[PDB]
């Protein structure tokens, strides 16, 4: 047990209201003067931490008795478990496919007549998801001793519920955490569509020309042609209204809310448009405002499992509840990151399906999908880093291999953005594996 | 005949800075020249050109 | 002139929208819209802009 101990522990106490202050100027101080036991209240009227056993001031061999117990209960939920989408048993690879569209040919009877059996492949790219997070809550509860402490059993059970509810409220609190890592994730790697706007904290223009773009982008996304850009695979996908999910901060709520509400007689008209959610975060820099489809969000389960052991030597119950997810962001959605301060010239040079696969004297063209952020600039350099000596590519995407070409090929999209002198590249790139031949091969004529 | 002022009512953070457009509204297309300034405050308040 | 330029060229370009669809709807027409330069007439549940 403890020895004696101040009053005051964790406290650094700026100025001491007691003796420094309100016995000391005529201020403003004066309506605390008249008190007579306001030097105890402001002594432990903030809590103590470290109980003493206090005799009874009339009968000094008594004590004095805790004559209230309070156990106070918090209730943590995840605001993004709305997006969470499933479970998964067995397995731990996600085969995300998407199918794009094809191309147009012209209708022609005299070339039909040897062309019936052609053949043309489909557009189709995938993406991967995989299981991330594997971790536990481990926590320990010794009944026995701890009804040393308690008189009610109405407030022993009250206890021992809660500290069920110290897990259940930590594996919402962390998995809270890694949702927003996800974006940020997702921003880090160079991955949304970046619109640049200005900081809308500082003009209530650079808010109002941040409305504009909030309602453009959302109206873009959700065009019934659907549009090849605003994803990072780049397909033409199409959103629908009511799966946007707008999600920014508190702060910039505010901001829409005292500047643009109070003073907007239509309301509708300058909307965010979304699903509006709130979040404290986004952790990196400028970053806020993040639009996405809600099949932006691949967080799937694979274990909830709440294991017990009773150490019968110690008097006391492990809990070890398990939480494995497969944390993880669709491409195929589109995804909107509206990042105010300088962002780059470019921001990634989406490349082809990155899987060609081309057989030796074959041709492969790449298009490159750049993701630039102001205008307009910003021609392709197109490279064929890789296997050599016949493997070369032209000014737009075409390969054009080899017959000796042998080795896996890294087709390289750069970008030149910034000085001459220091030149920043924005390298987008794109595999092809070379097939054999076989047939019109060997020596020449 | 007359000139009309983009945000014509503006609320900038101190430090910030609003970009401003003017609008000149005209009949001969001579795409007229804008001199901007500012009234009231201090030195360090200066508007640049556009 | 580019109405995304500011808002005083906004509202001037939603004038010369909204006079410019009243003309393609008075009920005596105008030569002044078509490409065969014939007297027709709009009406504006017909127009889309």
């Amino acid at each position: 047990t403890f020895n004696d101990v101040k009053t005051s522990l964790g406290i650094t106490e700026s100025y001491d209201i007691v003796n420094a202050i309100r016995n000391s100027q005529g201020d403003n101080f004066k309506s605390y003067v008249p008190l007579a036991t306001a030097n105890n209240v402001a002594e432990v009227g903030a809590g103590i931490l470290i109980n003493q056993t206090v005799q009874n001031d009339f009968i000094t061999s008594l004590v004095d008795r805790i004559g209230l117990v309070v156990i106070r209960q918090v209730s943590l939920n995840n605001p993004l478990k709305k997006f969470k989408k499933g479970q998964i048993p067995l397995g731990r690879t996600i085969e995300e496919i998407y199918t794009d569209i094809t191309k147009e040919k012209q209708y022609d009877a005299e070339e039909a007549e040897q062309k019936v059996f052609e053949r043309e492949m489909p557009n189709v790219k995938t993406l991967f998801h995989e299981r991330n997070r594997q971790g536990f809550y481990h926590q320990t509860i010794q009944d026995d001793s701890l009804k040393t402490a308690f008189v009610s059993w109405g407030n022993f059970e009250s206890f021992v519920s809660s500290i069920i509810n110290a897990i259940y409220n930590s594996a919402e609190v962390d998995e809270y955490e890694y949702m927003k890592l996800l974006v940020d994730n997702y921003y880090s790697k160079g991955l949304f569509t970046t619109v640049k706007i200005d900081e809308p904290t500082s003009s209530t223009g650079a808010l109002t020309e941040f409305v504009k773009k909030m309602r453009a982008t959302a109206r873009k996304l959700t065009l019934p042609q659907g549009s090849r850009d605003w994803n990072s695979m780049a397909v033409r996908t199409r959103s629908y209204m009511e799966d946007l999910h707008l999600i920014i901060d508190a702060d910039l709520e505010a901001e829409l809310d005292v500047d643009v509400l109070a003073k907007a007689f239509n309301m509708n008209r300058t909307d965010f448009l979304g699903n509006v959610t709130v979040i404290d975060g986004f952790a990196s820099t400028g970053l806020e405002a993040v639009l996405v489809d809600k099949d932006w969000f691949m967080v799937y389960d694979n274990l909830h499992k709440m294991e017990t052991v009773r150490n019968p030597r110690g008097l006391y119950w492990n809990y070890y509840y398990h939480v494995w997810q497969t944390l993880s962001v669709s491409r195929f959605a589109n995804a909107v990151a509206f990042v105010s301060g300088d962002v780059p010239a470019v921001t990634q040079v989406i490349v082809s399906p990155n899987i060609a696969a081309v057989k030796q004297g074959g041709q492969q063209q790449f298009t490159a999908y750049v993701r630039a952020t102001n205008a307009k600039d910003h021609k392709v350099v197109w490279s064929v880093e890789g296997g050599s000596t016949g493997t070369a590519i032209t000014g737009d995407g075409l390969l054009s291999v080899s017959g000796n070409e042998d080795n896996q090929l890294t087709v390289k999209a750069t970008v030149d953005i910034g000085t001459e002198d220091k030149p920043k590249l924005v390298v987008g790139e794109a595999v092809v594996s070379i097939r054999p031949n076989n047939a019109s091969g060997g020596a020449q004529a």
